[PDB]
């Protein structure tokens, strides 16, 4: 177990990130990587509950990419 | 994975998945990094964190340097 990720995940904006994360991973089918960052990080918010909890209102304009890219595109 | 080349063809596309691969960096996500970047076609590396910063407008201080910069990023959002 790592202490440093350990101590994040137990944070508001840490979980947050990590479940932004996870999403980018399962959004492109990057499995391979799931299957070894699932055990590596001891772990998530799913993406309706995500989307949510970041102010985000699904739509055309979203559903076609990451939660992240909502993030970056308007920053 | 037309899907992920063409978002890593886009400027945004592109600093989002350098944003995921610094995470795992930042927290010594090593397998995890091992499998991404042949998985992402990424073998030689997205952006580098202070490229990120700097492109996000972030300025490295005590506040940001102690997390990942998609904290700072959250945070902020």
């Amino acid at each position: 177990v790592n202490e440093s990720l350990k101590k994040f995940l137990n944070t508001k904006d840490g979980r947050l990130v990590a479940s932004l994360v996870a999403e980018f991973l399962q959004f492109f089918n990057l499995d391979f990587t799931l299957a070894v960052f699932q055990p590596e990080t001891s772990t998530l918010e799913g993406r309706e509950n995500l989307a949510r909890d970041l102010g985000i209102i699904e739509a055309e304009g979203t559903v076609g990419g990451p939660l992240l890219l909502e993030v970056i595109r308007r920053w």
